[PDB]
DNA sequence: CCCCACCCCCTTTAGTACTTATGCCTGGTTATAGATACATTGAAACCCCTTTTATAGGCGCCTTTTTTTTTT
């Protein structure tokens, strides 16, 4: 194909392995949100790696908005290292990466509703809904959004592999639907 | 002094008409069992809270602009 898949979010969970005062987090954190009545979480953000975590009263965690494996893990460990300079017996655990997302540019534009009659089993579109058609592919297990403008929206992923895997298998359907 | 006649009685039983109690059946409302109106406390079942990064239509709602109609 000769392109590439840009890695834009990864989410991560992470077991700090002790029991936590969300009210204390969200008052001795700086950046930090806490409103119980709609989320019993606390929510906190970092610059460096730019993520968003989400903590919970259990201790554990979820990292979002990291663009690779490496930021991702230094980013968990960032905030598992404020909870515990706040006074927690923190501890960075079972770190594990749970969806991987990555977008394309195939340059050229799509006939949408062709590729859907052709592959009805694996895509899904009703531009009335969404503008973007939805492919569920099977081997790897990835879902794609496909738009009209060439735009392709890759996730599902563990591996960033997968998200690579997932590109170059669509490519040949989506050159076959180019519209052209 | 004797004979005959008249008066007074008790004997018990058969008749059908009339009165009283029992069985009959009949018009209210009261006392029973269960469900209904429903209302009870009990519980489970439900949506709700922490965000991200990209794609791109539709969605509703804001203040400022231009056009049309009314009045003087």
């Amino acid at each position: 194909s000769g392109i590439v898949p840009t890695l834009q979010n990864i989410v991560a969970t992470v077991t700090l392995g002790c029991r936590l005062d969300l009210k204390t987090v969200a008052l001795h954190a700086r950046n930090a949100e806490y409103n119980p009545k709609r989320f019993a979480a606390v929510i906190m953000r970092i610059r460096e790696p730019k993520t968003t975590a989400l903590i919970f009263a259990s201790g554990k965690m979820v990292v979002t908005g990291a663009k690779s494996e490496d930021d991702s893990k230094l980013a968990s460990r960032k905030y598992a290292r404020i909870i515990q300079k706040i006074g927690f017996a923190a501890k960075f655990t079972d770190f594990k990466i749970q969806n991987i997302v990555g977008s394309c540019d195939v340059k050229f534009p799509i006939r949408l509703e062709g590729l859907a009659f052709s592959h009805g089993t694996f895509s899904s579109y009703e531009p009335e809904l969404f503008p973007g058609l939805i492919y569920r592919m099977v081997k790897p297990k990835i879902v794609l959004l496909i738009f009209v403008s060439g735009k392709i929206v890759l996730t599902g992923a563990k591996q960033r592999e997968e998200i690579y895997q997932a590109f170059e298998a669509i490519y040949p359907v989506l050159s076959e639907f180019r519209k052209m």
